[PDB]
């Protein structure tokens, strides 16, 4: 119950929290709760603890906390637990603990489903796809666009990776998670953190919305078809609540197929009835999405060739699955069991788990990866963590490097734990490590920056550089937080958010990957809390 | 609709009542628990979500208030809902009973998985310990494996002599009986969640393995695909919803699945989609799963349980039984409220038709196949809505017109109807009234003459066989259901289902002659329903 550096990572169900529930009644041996006490409760309830718990109650990377449990183990003893607090999210009073203690006491109603009813009535098409350009008309440079997720704002600002000129400030779903792009680069896709999509056309004059729906209650994910011969045919989404996930109509965003995640545990075999949907990713190699399902440990590889009569194929995993992305060749997907610090290998070729392996590391968190060729080992992916400061190589080649293939190659330390995201491209030598979440404010405003060329994997400790983002961003104000670098489309340079709160002053750092000087500072009083950036091109054919 | 007394055993707390409800004490709500599901469940659904009738959750029935349930409680309506109250099915007491927990938030019906199957699976006699040939004298696949329903026991019938071999106990209420591929090996399934494992080729037949996959059930099927005998069982369960795949030779259970998800028309989530018919593909190595209230079929590949392959194919709603046709690649199912039949292939994996049938309410059981004289290879059911016989067609290839399309549609019996049934040795098609009300239709069996079918639009003509009659039983209400012929389909079998307490028996009738060959008797024989030949069961003959 006391705040990590690797478990502050947790759902937040925050849009959930805000919509109103009944007060139950309550058993012989358990005082009721008014409705207000109820409501209370459970808004507390929903965003501070159904992350690790579950808005069920079943459990998750928390124990069950169902009323046959916790009346057996009684007010007094939860009263006492509670009264500590609990661990913080992203960067309780005397009343307080005693409603959560009640609340656990009495029977949990299971929060509204949000089925296709519900999402054709959310389904708006601004512009139809007959009315669309046939070609671009504006002049931007679509492929070194970059995306930026304006969090608090609801919106996303699109930057030129060049001038670095904000194009257009987008209204959108609330703290968009992520920016998709179609595999062709024409549309842009983004899903809030309330389960919003918004669907922007490109090649307009004024690129805006076209299409928007709600796919559900809490998401995170979102993903485009990138099989050859589908590009542009469908997007994908993924919530948190309900249990599921969406295949949409790529032009129109219509709702096609809503699959359920509810099901088994893989390992122990038994059932969960609040399997979040985290990453989602589109093979290469296959007409398929990968969605990974959470508390059950299960990697679905989704074949959309045929909706009606659909082949999916179950591969039982790891729990925890939440990030990961593709080897440097795009036919190995990658993933993080975070909790159980373990890397999952899936082929897409052939539909199949090829390895499982503990990274050495504290809660691995690697957003989509760093593919890179080590000097000796060859093809490796990486990952940092954010309960420790070491880096992961895992080796990604088994056709030419067998002996390293799907090991544990190398493990070594960055700036320190708390880190989210790391990075690469093939165009430069340099590997950049991010400490977000750590207490120590210059190091969460610094990245570490190793130079591939000079590993030797011997064992050693490579150096690192250590460059002083938020420094360079000249902001005064708070300790704000440094948070994943993005490359241009050249992979020439290296952007970083300098995310501050909403009132408070932030930047966006552009470095210039050869001699790793900063390049360009971004502010404008549009850019509030930027977090996520997505280059064009990089997003649309998964280069990273 | 099914019943679903076996949860109804279940002791639950009494839950809390919120402002403007009472709340009833703990004996109340236990005695209104049982009776739900006893009674009310296998209409309105475990979770109350509906079924068959309504939804009565709290949400819904509070609305309605007390007064209202009482009331529909006591004296029902035209539409399928019993009057309890008024036929003395339920006293006074318990209607109030019933409408008073209605209002009450019910406390969620356990869960069924890994450790419960493994704490129930038990292994008699281990595989290295069993015989490696058979140690009877037995005729196994002339032997036919007959459900004694009410007294939770099978019997092992001789095909030839009709003497009862053996009399074994197995779980409460047997549904079907089937066989491995091999035909050594017996699979039953109680309504239960009940499955016994039974090793014909010992001196004395025996259960070897058995295990529990559910709190009620009614499939059980083995694989059928050549290289794979022997390999798995699968059977699926009403409650919890799932089916579970077991390894063939043990029991020991391997891969659950739940059937919890999206409707497929409306695409919104039911939590309680029942799991229906089972059969094994025998063109592919997969399992064939009716999955009734979301209307999807799914395709399950048992080569790799880990990394596992499904197909999972939007049909129609209200999915029940169903079989392969005479090739055994396409798999013919009845979607029965909506009177539809549902074809798929199950070589390409993919639906392939949807035709309503023109009848109420179809009810083929596996169905029939014959080669009609002018149609070709069709695949007739019987209903239980009204007295029709449907033919379908089922070759695609070779009679392009008429495939999947109702080509003949005629009357047989009455309405009520449960059982269609042929053999390829035979040129005759029985049907079963078994539901009828009226016990000279009830108690009788319909018989058409394959060859004498011209399809000239005009009804065909049917022999009533006075089945119950026969067997010399009056005394109560026999129902006779279910036809089933030997391994050579010279002789068919039909059962006189009479009360526990009451006299039945089977009657053999000889096919060639359609004449009464041989009556069977015994105290023993308790309301004897199902009744399976290992030959045509292990190659899906029918
Ligand atoms: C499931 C999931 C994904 C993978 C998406 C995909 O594959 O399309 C993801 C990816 C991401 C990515 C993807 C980066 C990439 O390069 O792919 C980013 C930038 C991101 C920024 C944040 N995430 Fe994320 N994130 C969650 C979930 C997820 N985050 C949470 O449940 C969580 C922990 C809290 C929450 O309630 O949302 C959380 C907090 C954060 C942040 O505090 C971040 C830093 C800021 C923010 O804007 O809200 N998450
Ligand atoms: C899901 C299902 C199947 C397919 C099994 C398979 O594929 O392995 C089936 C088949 C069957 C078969 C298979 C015949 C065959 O030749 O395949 C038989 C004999 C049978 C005897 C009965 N069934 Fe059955 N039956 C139900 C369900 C089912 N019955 C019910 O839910 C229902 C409607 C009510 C109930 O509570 O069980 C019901 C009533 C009956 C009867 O009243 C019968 C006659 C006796 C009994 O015990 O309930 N059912
Ligand atoms: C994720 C970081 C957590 C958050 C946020 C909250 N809890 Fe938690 N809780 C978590 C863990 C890791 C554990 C220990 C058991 C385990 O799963 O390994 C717990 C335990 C509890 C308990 C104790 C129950 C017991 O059986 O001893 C209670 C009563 C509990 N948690 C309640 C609770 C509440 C009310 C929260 C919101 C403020 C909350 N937890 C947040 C992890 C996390
Ligand atoms: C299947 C034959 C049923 C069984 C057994 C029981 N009920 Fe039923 N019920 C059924 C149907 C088809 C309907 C629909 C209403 C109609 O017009 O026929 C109902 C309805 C009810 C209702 C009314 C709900 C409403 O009007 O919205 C109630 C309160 C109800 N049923 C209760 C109930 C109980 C307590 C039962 C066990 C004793 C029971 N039903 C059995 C079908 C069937």
């Amino acid at each position: 119950h006391k705040t990590r550096t690797d478990n502050r990572y947790e759902p937040s169900l925050d849009n959930l929290a805000q919509q109103d529930v009944a007060a139950p009644g309550a058993p012989e041996g358990v005082s009721a709760l008014s409705d207000a006490q109820y409501n209370e409760a459970n808004k507390i309830y929903f965003e501070r603890c159904a992350g690790c718990h579950g808005v069920l109650r079943k459990g998750a990377t928390g124990k069950a906390l169902t009323p046959d449990l916790t009346r057996d183990l009684g007010f007094d003893y939860l009263q006492s637990f509670i009264t500590y607090g609990s661990p913080a999210g992203m960067p309780l009073s005397a009343e307080q603990v005693d409603l959560m203690a009640n609340y656990l006491l009495l029977d949990p109603a299971a929060p509204p489903e949000f089925g296709m009813k519900e999402m054709r009535e959310s389904w708006k098409v601004h512009v139809a796809p007959e009315d669309r350009p046939t070609q671009q008309e504006n002049d931007w440079d679509l492929e070194n666009l970059f995306s930026v997720t304006l969090r608090d704002a609801g919106q996303i600002a699109l930057i030129d990776g060049a001038t670095y000129e904000i194009k257009s400030v987008l209204d959108t779903g609330y703290a968009v998670h992520i920016s998709r792009l179609s595999a062709s680069g024409r549309y842009l896709f983004v899903i809030g953190r309330d389960g919003k999509v918004n669907m922007i056309d490109l090649w307009m004059k004024e690129p805006t919305t076209v299409a928007e729906i709600k796919i559900g209650s809490e998401a995170r994910s979102i993903e485009t078809s990138k099989m050859e011969g589908w590009e542009d045919k469908y997007a994908i989404a993924g919530a948190y609540w309900p249990p599921q996930y969406v295949i949409m109509d790529g032009e129109t965003l219509e709702p096609k197929k809503i699959q359920s995640t509810r099901g088994m545990t893989y390992d122990e075999q038994e059932y969960h009835p609040e399997p979040r949907v985290a990453a989602i990713l589109a093979s290469h190699y296959r007409p398929e999405f990968i969605v990974n399902v959470k508390e059950t440990g299960k990697i679905l590889l989704v074949d959309y060739t045929d909706l009606d009569n659909l082949k999916t194929t179950e591969i039982s995993a790891e729990r925890f699955l939440h990030d990961g992305g593709l080897d440097g060749s795009h036919r190995y997907f990658i993933t993080a069991a975070n909790a159980r610090n373990k890397l999952v290998v899936i082929d897409t070729k052939e539909g199949k788990l090829v390895a499982i392996e503990d990274t050495g590391g504290q809660t691995p968190h690697p957003g989509r990866g760093a593919n890179f060729v080590h000097p000796t080992f060859g093809p490796v992916w990486a990952t940092s963590h954010m309960g420790d400061d070491s880096v992961a190589l895992i080796g990604t080649d088994p056709e030419g490097h067998p002996d390293n293939a799907w090991k544990i190659l190398d493990s070594f330390p960055a700036l320190g734990g708390g880190s989210l995201f790391i990075k690469t491209h093939p165009n430069s030598q340099y590997l950049y490590v991010d400490a977000t979440l750590n207490p120590e404010a210059e190091i969460s405003g610094s990245v570490a920056v190793f130079d591939i060329k000079a590993m030797t994997g011997d064992g050693s400790d490579p150096e690192f550089k250590t460059l002083p983002i938020a420094e360079w961003a000249g902001i005064t104000e708070g300790q704000p937080r440094v948070v994943q670098g993005e490359f241009n489309k050249d992979g020439t340079e290296v952007w970083f958010s300098v995310w501050n709160g909403k009132d408070q002053e932030s930047a966006l750092v552009v470095v210039d990957d050869k001699t790793l000087e900063l390049k360009h500072v971004i502010k404008d009083e549009r850019l509030v809390t930027p977090t996520g950036k997505f280059n064009v091109y990089n997003t649309m054919t998964d280069t990273y």
